[PDB]
């Protein structure tokens, strides 16, 4: 007892109170916060690094891999099975590879040479080397990643000092290794710390895992940690996976009251002499030296060994942490302290052994009651996080030490057990640990790399081909021809229609008129002053009117009752009835025009049920309603096709214009054409606006080898089955729709809403083209874009709204493409048709995708340059084609009956 | 009193109780908080735009500009003077433009043509043309910008929709047509919104302004907001004032509950139909023309009139907001109806003229009122933000509206006081309002635009340019010369000491050797085993000691007999003594080399003063001390220079390696020279690596020319005035002082910190090359930058960071340039001193900057390149050129000794 006494007090610094404990239990608390946060993090001394692991095995694993181990007391070699079976175990085999100590001190090159002929030798002796199996690699040291499958190591520790690794990614550098020899083929799908992998491996056998305790060659301990609390990951939902790296612990001098004269020198002969400070206290790697030291400081006192100091004594790395372990058994302690000390050329004597045995104690103790303090901090944050009054967890557990130590378990927990009170731990220990941990994240990974290799292949089939483009360009110039033609036009699906407008404005025009908006239940009647003045001006007005349902479904006679009671009010409005002004009628319904004033309806829509109209001319109804009223009279000029209407209001300012197009619900585009060309009209003198209806385009199969199996079923689904083709690829009616359906699609794929079909998913038209505009905007923050689907009704989440926005993307790419193949067409038919080698000119278009979209004008444009080299086209977004447009269709209309 | 009664009821939906307006008041509060928050932001219809405006006129204010009215009633165009005086008022003057109805409804060409017309005008008939003023502007519409000078057009409001601007930049639109003319040249500094201009006009006059009001022909309110609220902009620092645009409350939907049958017809009239729904309640434009409508209900149903209609009674237009001002007159009111009435072609009772006159109070009461709700929230809002119990601010207001009714001042204060009861609000009107406000923005605009200006010329003298980095290079090749020749090296400054190594390793060398590290109060001792088998390999192993101060300052022979005690204790640990094995010297301090194993120390440096080593050859004090001992015998083989060991540790491996280099506290180069032209040691064969000594390069005054005012202090200032120049410009001991040199100096033109040096600037070396690398890293953000300099005890804000890092990247950047043109000169000598063409070379590097440096690597690389394209030089970070690199220089040593 005198000796235990004698060496307490010369050793009273190495035995730590409670007090001293709770103390540092707090201080490392402290050094959590300071590494989560993205203030202090830095230079913060406890890393805190994200694993990119956000979950336990949910048991749903299975595969077969393989798995490295490198960095802890020996490099073994794994191969992993993990398959489906009725309640029983999982196989796996492991292989130790000697790895020269002059190995881990050299080139970063020869080491994952090293790792390398390892690997390749480990499969070929099982001769799996040809199935490339998926390879799990778990690395022990403080590594950046963003990423599972990348890996920067930050620097080394423990035993390893190979040069040109730090600051690199040690996945390339080994993929680097694996490649130099090319004996094989190696698939590195995931890094992970050896942490990491012992939490997982026991969270496999128990849900209840949150945290890894890694104590042997060195010490970490990794975590469970709120996404709302790493404030260097971007997100907020649930939970990933802390290496805390706390063997750097007190590496700025936060433990210097606590670190004595013995931990300076052993830091002193150390690899990393200032670095992981606190693991220098308590792993393994050190722990035998550290009593060492203390007894080569005794001797020399002569307070051991009667003062009597060998050369083996003094020789660093002759008092394994091995020996400290033997020493301390219960049973043999101190007979195999005198076979250790007389091993030493020491002559022990029986107070010697007691003596020596002590020092163990006291050390080991200290390990023991250091690493209970820190874990005590990790479990009182996870209470803490919880919420819960009370702390119910599994913590994972390894290391050489704590499993070959007979004493350190006991005294481990039993303090542990003191500091952190209100609490019950679970502490599983694991058999490998890391090795069917690697395994756990790898076959996750694998899982995520098949989802994204299959989802690239669904949406290969939108990608278009210049050479494709350039075929659907070339289909539909032949569409064209077809329609143009008397001899084959009644049987052609682009039905190129007369507009009956020869000329665009040329700035002779100068009047006062009307226009009349009809495409729905809110018509709109609108006065359009004109003035060719040496400056161009033109001002308007308009009130809008609605039309009753009742009367939507009325009779014709009504209907067009109706609007001339609208028009009636309106010339009051404006304070001008009496003269007979002229009129411009755009009628926005399926219409056949037979002449400028003329149009025969040949289908009601939106709603329009009103009766005796369908085959008559709109024109002669409105006429015929105006007479009944006999208050006034109006010189209806033209009924106007609102496409027809937007490229006129663009050839008033910019004159090189003689195209429109129009891109929102519907599509649809117009052009000069030659007269000689249009044979549906006599006349071979002259020019004529063509109202092309290109939306048929496809309706007779011509774009059946483009159209995906998600086109088809948008088709199949639609009200208008086998009509419309092209403007179903193309309008922002139905682009939602190709997105809703890829969607629905995965989510059974289970690549979605964690595979779960919403009824707003199910819901038809719940993509609008706002909505759709807004997911793939540039000034759109992820979580902005997954709160925007939320606000549809979508449970999505971060991940989710990486893919929807990508469907999308997709989606609107093709359609811009779809649609410049088709503008390309008609620029080009229109220099050939003058018999030119360049063209300049200007294309006046509409509609909400078009001037909505975030990309939609840009791809459209890079695409009909592409495609269309010989012209030189300009798109100007051109608005009201529908009022000013059927005005100025008006004005060009009354100054031609006078030539 | 019947008549009134009878209206009352008739337009009860138009009199909305205070259950209502406080209703009203607690959705506008939500339409703030979505507008503001990051997530709703994207679909809210109250958009609560950032107008980068943080605090109102300080007094400080003052300067001569111009300002821009336009959005309003009228354009006009002002040029304000804010001067210094002693309490006496500003000058300011005005003109109104005429700008056509026609004009503002063309497009946008026209639209800033003519403004850009009016501005030339304007200036020319003030014939201020020549001195270009600043230009403030105050466009009353929703714009999107991220800085004061920058104004994307949201979309039109109230009487404006000229084409080609919506989504443009209107401040480039501007910039454009000023330019189209020539004719003058123009500075839009700044671009406010009115409310803004209210806001800061006012605040002027009242430093507790807070809120602007427009109520006029639109309405709308601006407030000061909590940057800490503002989602959609990085920051969290003072305030920023909010552009509500409040018009658009209930664009969605919200308020279809309070809106009448009225309210939907003026909509549907509107230019802008669906939008400014509030707005379209409330402000004057639409007040005039919602009670025509009103009377044309009535007069139809007989009500009024005695049912006589009239054309001018259905005009549009003809009821204007100043008619209902009029007829709410206390005097004039009901002689006032019958006048305008009856020049509506109505013959009025004087029951007609009463009842009308309840239409106009209760319309425009409304509007009172529901401006009141609206406002109040703002007010709430304040209140919360300031957790004061009672709030107490002030309103700038205007707007034509406002001042013109003769019952509204009245209305709006009474409701307002009743709804927001704890709070007394001060409501300041102002003369133009938004005039004087844009002067007082534009001031600080121009103010800011200097300090940058002025910034950017300190910082130019900083910029070297490729030739001045080869007239850099020439001078060091010419010092280098000096230093070779016999006859002028005693005068040379780069003094190009010999080495004594003839010979980079080979791979020949097999042994173990000893290494001595002394630099410091730290040396350590090294064992080196190196084994030349098939595999190159080599493992050491090394321990560290201190040097008590008291033996530093102690008398050279207890130095010297302290470090071969160390020594002795080393050989035990690693349990090696007895034989006389080869041990290296490597001497950090300033010596002179006699011999490989002879160095004469020059001078003491790091606080050692060890009495008589100064003049002695450290070699023979070090034999000296081991004889004394007579312990054990080594053979002392070599005396090294940490540079050389860093290119010998470099040779190693890269065998093309010839240039060693160190980049930290200090800075150093070696080559291999010919001996030929090694002047200095007899034999013109073989070679012999070289130790420049380079730091002491422009000691002489050939950098003069391209030194600084703060290269010059920082010399001023230092411990070694007049030396080691180059060094001073390069080395990561002085980066920092030229960089804390340049702060101090900016502190002073108050650029920074508020003008205020603080202690913590004033300390030197506060900036070391940890913190330098930080600041400068592409993974940090601004907001930890700030962290970092405030962790410092630098009170910097987000702007002062902005600065403190464009100031280091100044600094470093020159540092890695200057560092390569001396780098080019070496390997370029040593091309032509083997006469080549062509040279590949290899340059073994370390230093904690050129290492933990985010770009001055990547420069310094860089610009080699360029300056000697003839070479082909590879960098490589070789460590430890201290303890490695000094045992290779030994094996190499006894290598030679047996050729
Ligand atoms: O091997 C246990 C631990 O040792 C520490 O030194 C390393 O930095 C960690 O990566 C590892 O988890
Ligand atoms: O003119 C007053 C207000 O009118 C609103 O319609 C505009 O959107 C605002 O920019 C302006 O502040
Ligand atoms: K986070
Ligand atoms: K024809
Ligand atoms: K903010
Ligand atoms: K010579």
């Amino acid at each position: 007892d005198d000796q235990v006494k004698k060496i307490d007090k010369y050793l009273y610094a190495m035995r730590l109170s409670d007090e001293t404990l709770i103390d540092i239990m707090t201080r490392f608390r402290k050094e959590m916060k300071n590494g989560l946060s993205r203030d202090f993090n830095p230079t913060a001394t406890v890393k805190m690094l994200p694993t990119f692991v956000r979950s336990i095995p949910d048991g749903s694993e299975k595969g077969d891999f393989i798995a490295l181990d490198l960095g802890g007391s020996s490099f073994r070699i794994l191969r992993v099975q993990v398959n489906h079976e009725k309640n029983q175990n999982v196989h796996m085999e492991s292989e130790v590879y000697d790895t020269p100590e002059n190995i881990v001190h050299g080139s970063g090159s020869q080491l994952f040479d090293h790792v390398a002929e390892c690997l390749g030798d480990f499969m070929e002796k099982r001769k799996i080397k040809d199935k490339k199996l998926p390879v799990g690699f778990t690395f022990s040291f403080p590594c950046q990643q963003s990423k599972i499958d990348e890996a920067i190591l930050i620097t080394w520790t423990k035993r390893f000092k190979a040069s040109g690794v730090e600051g690199a990614d040690v996945v390339k550098l080994l993929n680097k290794a694996i490649k130099k020899r090319g004996d094989y083929d190696a698939n590195i799908v995931a890094v992970v710390n050896d942490t990491v992998g012992t939490m997982m491996t026991c969270g496999y056998d128990d849900q209840h895992c949150e945290v890894g305790l890694i104590i042997g060659t060195g010490t970490n301990a990794c975590y469970m940690e709120e996404l709302r609390h790493i404030d260097l990951v971007e997100g907020d939902e649930g939970r990933m996976c802390i290496n805390t790296e706390w063997g750097a612990f007190g590496d700025d001098g936060s433990l210097e009251d606590i670190r004595t004269e013995f931990d300076r020198e052993i830091d002193r002969g150390s690899l990393n002499p200032g670095k992981q400070l606190f693991e220098k206290m308590v792993s393994g790697m050190y722990l035998g030296e550290l009593v060492r030291l203390i007894l080569v400081k005794m001797a020399k006192e002569g307070l051991l060994f009667e003062g009597r100091i060998t050369p083996e004594l003094l020789t660093r790395g002759k008092f394994n942490t091995s020996d400290v372990s033997a020493i301390e058994k219960n049973k043999e302690g101190l007979h195999n302290a005198k076979e250790i000390l007389t091993r030493l050329g020491v002559e022990p004597s029986d107070d010697d052994c007691v003596s020596v045995q002590h020092v163990c104690t006291i050390v080991s103790f200290r390990s023991a009651n250091l690493v209970a303090a820190t874990l005590g901090a990790i479990l009182n944050r996870l209470r803490d996080n919880k919420g819960t009054p009370r702390l119910r967890t599994t913590v994972g557990v390894d290391g050489s030490l704590y499993k070959t130590h007979p004493q350190y378990s006991r005294r481990f927990h039993k303090t542990l057990r003191r500091l952190v009170p209100d609490s019950d731990v679970r502490f599983l220990l694991s058999e490998s640990g890391s090795g069917k941990g690697a395994a756990m994240v790898t076959a996750v990974a694998y899982r995520l790399a098949e989802q994204h290799r299959q989802i690239e292949e669904t949406l290969a089939h939108f990608h278009l081909t210049k050479d494709m483009l350039l075929e659907v360009k070339k289909r539909m110039r032949a569409e064209m021809e077809l329609g143009l033609r008397k001899q084959t036009h009644n049987n052609a699906v682009v039905k190129m229609l007369p507009s009956f407008v020869r000329r665009t404005p040329d700035g002779t025009e100068n009047g006062d008129f009307l226009a009349l908006d009809l495409g729905g239940t809110n018509f709109r009647v609108l006065l359009v002053k004109i003035r060719s003045g040496k400056k161009r001006t033109v001002e308007m007005h308009n009130k809008i009117y609605a039309i009753p349902i009742e009367i939507m479904q009325g009779t014709g006679e009504e209907l067009f009752d109706h609007i001339v009671s609208c028009i009636s009010d309106f010339l009051d409005y404006m304070g001008i009835k009496g003269p007979r002004m002229p009129l411009g009628f755009t009628f926005s319904f399926p219409c056949q025009q037979t002449s400028l004033d003329a149009g025969i309806l040949i289908t009601w829509t939106k709603g329009f049920k009103a009766t005796d109209c369908v085959g008559h001319d709109v024109v002669t109804l409105l006429r015929d309603a105006i007479k009944r009223r006999e208050e006034f009279d109006l010189d209806v000029v033209a009924v106007v096709n609102d496409t027809v209407g937007t490229m006129m209001t663009c050839a008033y300012e910019e004159p090189t214009c003689e195209v429109g197009l129009i891109v929102g619900t519907g599509s649809n585009a117009c052009y000069m054409e030659e007269m000689k060309n249009v044979e549906m009209v006599e006349g071979d003198q002259g020019q004529m606006c063509i109202n092309m209806e290109w939306g048929a385009f496809g309706d007779n199969g011509c774009l059946d080898d483009i159209r995906t199996h998600y086109d088809r079923l948008v088709n199949e689904y639609s009200l208008n089955a086998g009509k419309q083709r092209y403007e179903k690829m193309i309008s922002g009616m139905y682009l939602g729709e190709i997105v809703r359906n890829i969607l629905i699609d995965f989510t059974k794929k289970g690549f979605l809403f964690r595979g779960q079909i919403s009824e707003t998913l199910k819901t038809r038209g719940i993509f609008e083209t706002k909505f759709l505009s807004q997911i793939e905007s540039d000034r759109l923050a992820l979580l902005q874009v997954r709160a925007i689907l939320q606000q549809l009704g979508l449970n999505s989440t971060c991940d989710d709204s990486i893919l929807v926005k990508t469907v999308c993307g997709v989606v609107s790419r093709r359609a811009a493409q779809l649609c410049g193949a088709g503008m390309a067409a008609v620029v080009d038919k229109i220099r050939e048709n003058r018999g030119l080698d360049r063209l300049n000119v200007t294309v006046g278009v509409d509609g909400t995708l078009y001037k909505l979209h975030p990309h939609f004008s840009r791809i459209m444009h890079q695409t009909v340059k592409e495609l269309s080299p010989k012209c030189n086209v300009s798109f100007l977004l051109s608005e009201d084609g529908s009022g000013k447009g059927a005005a100025l269709i008006t004005a060009v209309g009354v100054r031609l009956r006078t030539e």
